[PDB]
């Protein structure tokens, strides 16, 4: 197979990365070109949400080609993915966690506060915008993201419930909580980098991995964690918790003593202005 | 407001009974036209249920007009809704409960059988062929009716979950219930049918209607039913279960006792062969 005429008129393929590099012939700038096999859901939920969000740190759309296959034009990411940044038991500085982890929390928040859902948060999905290990991290992949609204059970609760079966009256008390399963990923997220090794996984052990995470167990090494802080154990601990109700929230984890670090979000704030130079557009005074 | 052009080029509008009564120019026949105004996703998706099914004890679709409101064109149903059946308390004789009952767990049993939930099953959504009381029901309104496939759980099962969030996991326990939710609203037509009173209802009682249908509790008043058999009354007790995977399907229904009457089946092979008469085309032999 070959590339559509359509994109080949704007851009020129490259290696391969599915996602391949490309450059936009106009600017013979780089991007970063998505390839997806012909689903149409997932593609269409996912474009509408690229479109439809600007946020520093998550990634951004720039074209699309409904082809043989579907193609997915963004801006690329010179940091690459921040799984081959704790693959094989790597640990990241713990300075440099809280940096990631703040987007992370940002990101995710502004997702939640525009009624997305992106369900599937792993470090295959956070992007570092460049080699240094200072740098903007962005979030992408809503292939698999969810959006809200009406929900119909409201709608059924305007009724009165006299044919309602039990299941879902009793459905009412847990509903409207599935933007905790972001904070849940990221939470065993934040356990890998800090630790360099998966809080649950069936590595040396006799217990399914289901009943490992239903329980909330995790696998707690105190010979690696010895070099973590207390209060960075202690935010992975309120965002690995069971119950959906009880867990943090992206904003109670933003207001966690960890996070309240001026160091890093003053470096976070320069990061951006950074990236943003190239854009500044003269404003007025 | 007037009835759009197409419409009116076919069809010549009458009283109401949103439905009103019609006449097809064509064959003037009589039709029912149900308007929705303008939504599109209810509308859509009835539609598309009422175009792929058929069968005796369900509403078919004969024409449909998409203009400044939504236009259905439907059977008309000489019997009405069986709710003009039972309000105040009327009650229907046992032997046309059964009658009634029985195409009701054909029409749910086929709906399920082909991946559909109706949701709002209530004696307004049951239609009654004729002015007689032996007669058939057919079963209507699948505005709010729900299809299935793929689940995405299905989709996430297939994966690893070192990142999936424990609620989730969980709720793989009781996947593939939904369609529990309409033998629950049988249970709860059937008892009012053969009672004429409702069981679960905030007359004459300080417990809120909330905890009458969790609890199951439902409001018995042996006066009323001592009227009525011992079968009926323990199918409306397999059908008004609490757990929905303990619940009856409409198999284990149309399997309980009070269903095996061949003087009832057979009243209804006859109705059928009554109904098909017209429509009866010559076969090879
Ligand atoms: N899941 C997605 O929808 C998605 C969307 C966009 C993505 N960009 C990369 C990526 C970016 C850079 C990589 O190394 C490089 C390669 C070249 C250069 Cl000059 C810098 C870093 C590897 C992968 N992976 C992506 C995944
Ligand atoms: N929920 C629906 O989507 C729906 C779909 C179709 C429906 N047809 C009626 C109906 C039928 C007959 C009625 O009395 C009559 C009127 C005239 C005659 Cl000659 C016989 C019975 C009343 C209501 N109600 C309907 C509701």
């Amino acid at each position: 197979s070959v590339y559509p005429k359509a994109l080949r008129d704007e851009y020129i393929m490259s290696k391969t990365l599915e996602v391949k590099l490309a450059f936009e012939r106009k600017t013979c700038k780089k991007v970063a070109i998505k390839i997806i096999s012909k689903p149409a859901l997932n593609v269409e939920t996912e474009i509408e949400i690229l479109k439809k969000l600007n946020h520093p740190c998550i990634i951004k759309i720039k074209n699309f080609f409904d082809a043989e296959d579907y193609y997915i034009v963004l801006e690329l990411m010179e940091g690459g993915e921040l799984f081959d940044k704790v693959v094989g038991n790597k640990r990241l500085k713990e300075a440099t966690c809280k940096l990631y982890f703040y987007q992370m929390l940002l990101a995710v928040q502004y997702l939640h506060e525009n009624g997305i859902i992106h369900r599937d948060l792993k470090p295959e999905n956070v992007l570092l915008s460049s080699q240094e290990e200072d740098c903007l991290i962005k979030i992408t992949d809503f292939g698999h993201s969810k959006i809200l609204g009406e929900t119909s059970l409201m709608r059924t609760l305007c009724g009165t419930p006299t044919y309602l079966a039990p299941e879902v009256l009793v459905s009412v008390g847990t509903a409207g909580y599935n933007r905790a399963v972001d904070c849940w990923s990221l939470g065993v997220i934040l356990f890998i980098c800090l630790s360099g090794y998966p809080p649950f996984s069936e590595h040396r052990t006799q217990v399914s991995l289901k009943d490992q995470i239903t329980s909330g167990k995790y696998n707690f090494i105190p010979e690696v964690w010895a070099e973590v802080s207390e209060k960075a154990l202690d935010l992975v601990k309120k965002l690995l918790v069971v119950d959906p109700k009880a867990r943090f929230t992206t904003e109670e984890a933003l207001r966690h003593p960890w996070l309240q670090d001026e160091d890093m979000k003053r470096k976070f704030q320069d990061l951006l202005s950074e990236e943003n130079e190239s854009t500044a557009l003269p404003q007025v005074l």
